[PDB]
């Protein structure tokens, strides 16, 4: 026989990623396929089918853990998924478990990234771990010894959904800032200046070009001048943003994930610029880019199940 | 009205973009890539040409930057990474869903051709583009000119074979032997790619992980993680040495996904002597300078 077999997706907005861990915990399947973005009933196959062919491939039913950027309601279990518009206002958990007769846990991206990160031999015995997403969108993952917590709601953690701090409109020329709209319907929600995505509408913004971030960044590194403006505008941004964030939740450690968290100048630069808008006698988390590399969502959800 | 579109196709991801008359860039997409249904591939292409031009009210020219060959016969498309677009003639198939002509050209001579016309490169005598992600790929450029070679394969590094060294270093007859997508095996695609980087793990330590996550391993000084590294660098070592033994070029620029291990900047320079010849010299190995944007503008100025 094979054993328990435990899957884990991390649902994204271009891709969902797959992993399957057996009774070991070790990776032994690992797919990536393409986030079907119109047709509910195509997600549904999509995520089915993995189930499917990783069942019969290793011959067991494996249990179902998924990680995606939003919430499932906590009364009706419907999601609020800006990012993945097939499935806003399904009850994706339902479906899910009518589709593969079994018990199907869903849970916020962040929080699973955090839960992955934090149950590492290194953090596992930390007061409190900040998982943070820089992505698509800003996610946040709040573990207090050793344990999520995910809210009233399920919506603790989402700091991006937090407006701006007058400090950093202030940064940003107050009433000249740029207001982005939000996928919450919100404005001026964080989510779209200190992700990936906002890092690139900044600089859209100021300099009127749709560069990418790797782009910007690689600019920055040749020392052109616009990408020098924006690189040093967005570290100071993103230190007054976390400041405020570190004020109210004064994590341990802070673990940084997502696309943009490969941007080694945040780990130089952060440590530097945050004291002076942290009160007098802060002293700075431990702040270190993810262990487990773009696997921490997948390793989260899988293990939801344990 | 004068707009420019480019795309580059990759294994797991569709770039486009857009770039008006001053060669701004005015538009940035990313699709997941359809891999297994054509009909799909053609869908995603044909839809980003579409909302482009309904957004900005222009019918733009169309530049596209794929993982593998257009026969230079048959315009079937040859692409190891990428089954769904296998044996199909792209260009012709495009050229009817969207009404105008199309020009297909190879993702790493588009990336080399971007990189190559930088201002800090624009006098090189040469310059090879290498991509490091779902496969291996090379692009020739002499005299800031490309070479696409008698049947559109030139600086197809990816499908040569492990030299005799390589083999050494990973076992001889006890080293594994990849299949390729075009069904030879042992091609170094499978190996010095992000997906090799990958197998390579897997195949020595059986667990499926990513190369992020090796890497991040690797950073915390991991056993496995930094044992698999080593052997790594010194396989990547060994391969290019081979091929610079043969192309002697004065720049590589390397791209894709695995451009991203920040080590081999500093580790290729400090092992490729050793298995060059004794009066070689390193040619200047760099990071692409336009990120992830290299193979887009070279598609999308193939129509400039
Ligand atoms: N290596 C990199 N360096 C800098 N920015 C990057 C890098 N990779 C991706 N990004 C940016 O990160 C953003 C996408 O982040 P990514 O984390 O891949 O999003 P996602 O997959 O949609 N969601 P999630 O995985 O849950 O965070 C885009 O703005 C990218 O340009
Ligand atoms: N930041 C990174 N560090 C290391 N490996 C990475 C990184 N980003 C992506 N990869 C690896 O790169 C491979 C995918 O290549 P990538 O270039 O991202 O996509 P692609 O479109 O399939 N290939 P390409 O032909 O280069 O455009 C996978 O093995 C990824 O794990
Ligand atoms: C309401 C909503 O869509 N929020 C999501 C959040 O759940 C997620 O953690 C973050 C990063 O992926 O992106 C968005 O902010
Ligand atoms: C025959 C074939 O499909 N070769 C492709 C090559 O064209 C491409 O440049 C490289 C990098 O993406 O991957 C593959 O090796
Ligand atoms: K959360
Ligand atoms: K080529
Ligand atoms: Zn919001
Ligand atoms: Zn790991
Ligand atoms: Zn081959
Ligand atoms: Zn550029």
């Amino acid at each position: 026989f094979q054993g328990t077999m435990y899957y884990g997706f991390d649902i994204g907005g271009t891709k969902i990623e797959f992993g399957a861990f057996d009774a070991d915990l070790v990776r032994v399947a690992r797919e990536r396929v393409a986030t079907p973005t119109e047709s509910y009933a195509a997600f549904l196959d999509a995520i089915v089918t993995l189930v499917n062919n990783a069942d019969a491939e290793f011959g067991v039913k494996g249990t179902v853990g998924i990680g995606i950027p939003g919430i499932a309601d906590v009364e009706t279990g419907k999601l609020l998924t800006s990012n993945i518009p097939a499935a806003m206002g399904h009850t994706l958990q339902r479906d899910l478990e009518e589709r593969l007769q079994r018990p199907v846990k869903i849970e916020n991206d962040a929080n699973c990234f955090a839960l992955s990160e934090a149950w590492d031999e290194d953090l596992r015995g930390e007061p409190s771990v900040l998982g943070l997403i820089l992505g698509t969108g800003v996610g946040g993952g709040l573990i207090f010894n050793g344990k999520v917590h995910s809210g009233r709601a399920n919506i603790a953690g989402e700091i991006g959904h937090t407006r701006l701090p007058y400090d950093a409109l202030k940064l940003l020329g107050m009433e000249n800032a740029p207001i982005f709209p939000c996928g919450c319907k919100n404005s001026g929600c964080i989510d779209n200046y200190l992700s990936g995505r906002g890092f690139e509408q900044l600089y859209d913004h100021y300099f009127s070009e749709k560069l990418s971030a790797p782009e910007i960044i690689a600019h920055y590194e040749q020392g052109e001048r616009r990408a020098v403006q924006h690189v040093e505008r967005f570290m100071e941004l993103l230190a007054i943003c976390l400041a405020n964030i570190f004020t109210c939740l004064d994590p341990h450690v802070v673990v940084l994930g997502g696309g943009l968290s490969n941007f080694e100048l945040i780990y130089q630069e952060l440590p530097k610029r945050l004291p002076a808008h942290l009160l007098h006698v802060a002293k700075l988390p431990k702040i270190i880019k993810a262990r487990h590399g773009d696997a921490g969502g997948v390793r989260g959800a899988a293990f939801l199940n344990l």
